[PDB]
């Protein structure tokens, strides 16, 4: 089938050549225009919804953490509008816990440090309970981004163009040729800043205490589980003893919380909560080196003064 064949391959990393598509339509088979004219109806009908470079955030330079704050329910509401105004946090919810403000920040570099970011919104919410914590999901070195990698970042974070020349347009943008936007974006591949250019109910967020000569294994045995999609893993710290997360779905606590006992049992780990997710204020993905973020914090020392 060549809907089969299309939408598997448009998952595979898309080459950096100047027409990508005229390649793509040589493996799969078919026509270039007619592989292109069939990716539209794929992202017009939303079973991929979009189709982009995945740039890797910390190789970017940004810092980024999981946030909770203690809110109480009279201003719940507002400091989660007021979370959502910020640009680089990408997930925020409302959790079923004593820190019932659960967000995603991610901060550029050479602005602030994330926790001075995370401080000054707890101070002008007056939130006195926070959280800071640094999870990690499941050889490449930091080298800080110039002005031209940030800009090539920019504009090619968005919706990759479904044209014969798509990195033309790009390039005309940054005012160099292709075959210059081609050279930095290998380059950056290769030092794993950029990882691919491809297409892609009752929720909980289950926290654990385990020891770490287990996370693999009881990471992995969670990983097999159906109704868990991601493992993370943090240190422990005096503010939150827990140092494994799993991501989990199904209907309801009920579903969901049995789906718990279980691990719970089979692994004896009597140590763990579970966070359900009551509402999502946000679920959009951040923009990289866009000028919003900078602003919106000068408008927060603005603000605080």
């Amino acid at each position: 089938n060549e809907f089969d064949k299309i939408l598997k391959i448009i998952q595979k990393d898309i080459p950096l050549v100047k027409e990508p598509f005229s390649v793509l339509a040589q493996e799969v088979g078919i026509e270039e225009g007619k592989l292109l004219k069939t990716i539209e109806k794929l992202v017009e009908d939303g079973i991929v919804r979009h189709i982009a470079p995945i740039y890797d955030s910390r190789l970017l330079g940004y810092d980024s953490a999981l946030i909770a704050f203690k809110v109480d329910r009279q201003k719940l509401e507002e400091v989660a509008n007021f979370v959502n105004a910020c640009p680089g946090v990408s997930h925020n919810y409302e959790r079923t816990h004593d820190f019932n403000l659960w967000f995603t920040l991610a901060v550029p570099p050479e602005i602030s440090e994330l926790e001075d970011v995370v401080r000054l919104m707890a101070e002008r919410e007056r939130v006195k309970d926070y959280l800071v914590l640094r999870v990690v999901r499941l050889v490449y070195t930091y080298t800080p981004l110039t002005e031209e990698e940030k800009r090539i970042v920019s504009i090619t974070q968005g919706s990759f163009p479904l044209v014969e020349r798509p990195f033309l347009e790009y390039a005309k943008r940054l005012r160099m040729s292709e075959e210059e936007l081609l050279e930095k974006l290998s380059a950056l591949k290769e030092r794993g800043v950029l990882r691919r250019i491809s297409a892609v109910v009752a929720n909980a967020m289950s926290v654990w205490e385990v020891p770490e000569d287990a996370i693999e294994e009881v990471g992995r045995y969670i990983a097999g589980f159906k109704g868990v999609s991601h493992c993370y893993q943090r240190t422990t710290s005096e503010k939150f003893r827990y140092n494994l997360f799993a991501m989990m779905h199904g209907k309801g606590q009920e579903e969901i919380k049995l789906l718990a006992e279980t691990i719970s049992r089979e692994k004896a780990l009597s140590k763990y909560a579970l966070l359900f997710s009551t509402r999502e204020f946000k679920k959009v993905r951040i923009k990289y080196f866009s000028e919003e973020f900078e602003r919106w914090f000068k408008e927060l020392i603005s603000a605080l003064e």
